[PDB]
């Protein structure tokens, strides 16, 4: 139940999510995010790029169909005015890579919360480039309390919903299309 694991994917809910993320602890950004694997395929942990904040959370390295995993960031330490920003990469057992992009950033007046779900052809590693891609040319989802699904591809789709605030949910589920 906590932010290292992989859990069955029906544990996976806003309960599970609200508890990994006030573990956390009173920082000003961070985000909790969940991930249902419903694909039919079994993911193998990548990496995490972060372009702003930090974890240190081992991603959970496999999570077979049916199983969920639970994940969690926050922005760097210090007097500073980042967010927590990133893409997660996991490769599929089918050749492919689901990447997950999550945008929570400090400055509300000009920025949203934004989040994307893709499936790259062959084993892409989260990098700046995937960031920029999933960021300004994908068309992200914004963290506007609502419900946004999405085919992905490859005979897959993906449900997700984002809050708006700064403590950030993410919750995601990819099924067969």
């Amino acid at each position: 139940d906590v932010a290292g694991a992989v859990i069955d994917g029906a544990g996976l809910g806003f309960d599970v999510l609200k508890t990994v993320l006030e573990a956390l602890g009173n920082v000003k950004r961070k985000i909790a995010v969940g991930i249902d694997n419903e694909s039919g395929k079994t993911w193998t942990a990548m990496n995490t790029y972060f372009r702003s904040g930090t974890s240190d959370i081992v991603l959970p390295h496999k999570v077979a169909h049916g199983k969920a995993l639970l994940y969690n960031g926050q922005k760097n330490r210090g007097p500073v005015a980042t967010g927590v920003v990133g893409v997660i990469a996991y490769s599929m057992s089918d050749g492919n890579t689901l990447a997950v992009l999550f945008s929570v950033p400090y400055d509300y007046n000009w920025y949203s919360n934004w989040w994307n779900v893709r499936v790259y052809k062959g084993q892409k590693r989260a990098d700046q480039r995937m960031y920029e891609e999933l960021y300004y040319h994908r068309s992200p989802f914004r963290g506007d309390n609502g419900w946004h699904s999405r085919g992905l591809g490859y005979g897959l789709k993906s449900r997700g919903f984002m809050n708006s605030s700064g403590h950030a949910i993410l919750e995601i589920h990819v099924t067969k299309a």
